[PDB]
């Protein structure tokens, strides 16, 4: 009923493990009655500026991941989502999904139970547990290639896995890097660098698709395994990414280093923590994470038909 | 009325010229009933967690600037405000004072007119024009050096003024790099190492006052200047710097260059434009700034109990 000459964008944030969900409740324009994939093509192409309001600067930061509500396909389907972040469009989220999970619950939409979230890659199928955590069983997860050799600019030579957990990942341990979160900005710049370097090499995930996040991993003494992970825009994920979780225990299965059933306990480079563990699937595994969101804000972004800055700064 | 177990913080975010405000509406502690710059040093000492909550991750960004609203001592003030961002404590805020007093309007507490604003550094006189765009008319201004050699870590020699704007500028036009958007990584890396610079030179400004902004002057074919302002906290300000230019007025002023009523028109490395001119007075010059505000944002900040990153990720 508000009748001033802005628009108004409903948003509830939250963040898993510190990396932080900004869940769009209204306001975005209509992206058909297709396939997540499809809505997401919409968006993309015909609404982008959209995106950049909510996630840019001066409403957002480079950090922030949003996710799109939408009326799923499925009548059995709790929603249907939409993830984005300061350069393009996800395809799964694992932090986003627990966060919208839990939001969902905070709006009264949902109770403790499992709930099937429709992705642009697929449905997910989400528990609520009754402490509302959130355990998220992820689409199927594969390794592509294995200790893949490549000299990285400025820095020498590493092997990594390439695998899908969602999104594609590079996956690297011999990298020579302190994993760490007084050192993020020594790790961004090499996690960069490897970035450039798969580039340059012409290495891709199946069907030439873009290695668009890579993950650096340690020893912990607390964990499993701690993580710096650097993601399509060249931000870091503040948790374990639960997408890049997925594409490791792909990679751990296929080594016969973790068994079905079997937890693993994944830190991030600020300390926060997921569990997950898979089964088997035919052509590679299904992963579940399991990890804890916490609300950080209600707003309504004001986007003034008269702010010249009013889709963000690019 | 609310009993959940979590803090709620009301905030009104804006933008002068792309750079942010977050005007804080209510939630933080008292800070007493003293001068704003005696509840800073409450604020600082006592509860800077609270600072930390709001411009940090995972709620905010390095660049915010937030705006605390107090009750001010004397009863002719329209408001008492404290200004802070992602490293501490700023002193007077240009960009923010536009922002504060165009979001009083909003919020129905104030109309056009003038409005006396107190600071840590002393009271501001904002006007806001029937258009709603407002002019500051900030505290005394001065230039404590001109011309003082550096030799910046890194680069080679410069020269730069050093000057008090309601905040410590040093102000450098022979520094050889390209004031542009797109260039804006390196701009931040040469600026840090002119305050690297600074530092290791003790070079500082009256009575040994950190010189904690840096100011690259251009010329520009559409406006007076153009320039790229680092702040305390290595972000760099998105506006034109409303103390910055304050700065660059009382340096104009003393060398001749700008007469007393005269408009100067300082636009960003983004390209938003302050209008700006000044007075003689006293041991200086008082300038006034000009700018317009946007609004972008209307929230509650969400401070849970038990949310282990609820102050923020330090
Ligand atoms: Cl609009
Ligand atoms: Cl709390
Ligand atoms: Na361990
Ligand atoms: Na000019």
């Amino acid at each position: 009923y508000f009748q001033s000459m802005m628009k108004r964008i409903q948003i509830i944030d939250s963040h898993t493990g510190g990396e932080p969900t900004r869940l769009v409740v209204s306001g975005f324009p209509s992206l058909g009655s297709g396939t997540m994939a499809e809505r997401r093509d919409v968006l993309a192409r015909e609404y982008d500026r959209y995106r950049t309001a909510c996630i840019l600067e001066p409403r957002g930061s480079d950090v922030l991941v949003g996710a799109l509500l939408c009326e799923p396909v499925s009548p059995d389907a709790a929603a249907g989502v939409i993830f984005f972040n300061n350069s393009g469009y996800l395809g799964m989220c694992g932090h986003g999904t627990i966060g919208v999970v839990r939001t969902l619950h905070h709006m009264g939409r949902i109770g403790p139970g499992v709930h099937r979230i429709e992705t642009p890659v697929g449905t997910v199928e989400a528990t609520l547990h009754d402490d509302l955590s959130v355990s998220v069983r992820n689409v199927l997860a594969y390794r592509h290639a294995k200790d893949v050799a490549l000299d990285v600019p400025g820095y020498g030579p590493v092997r990594g896995d390439i695998a899908w957990g969602g999104n594609w990942f590079f996956l690297i341990s011999d990298h020579g890097q302190r994993v760490a979160g007084d050192n993020v900005a020594a790790l961004t710049a090499y996690a960069s660098a490897v970035r450039e370097g798969l580039e340059r090499a012409g290495i891709t995930g199946a069907n030439g698709g873009e290695i668009d996040h890579i993950e650096l991993f340690a020893d912990d003494p607390e964990h499993d395994s701690r993580s710096f992970v650097l993601c399509p825009g060249l931000a870091y994920d503040r948790s374990p990414c639960g997408t890049g979780t997925s594409a490791k225990l792909a990679c751990l299965a296929a080594d016969g280093k973790l068994a079905p059933g079997a937890v693993w306990r994944q830190a991030s480079v600020i300390g926060s923590v997921f569990h997950a563990s898979y089964v088997q699937a035919e052509g590679g595994i299904v992963p579940t994470i399991r990890g804890s969101a916490h609300l950080s804000a209600e707003a309504t972004l004001l986007i003034e038909d008269d702010d010249p800055f009013r889709w963000g700064i690019v």
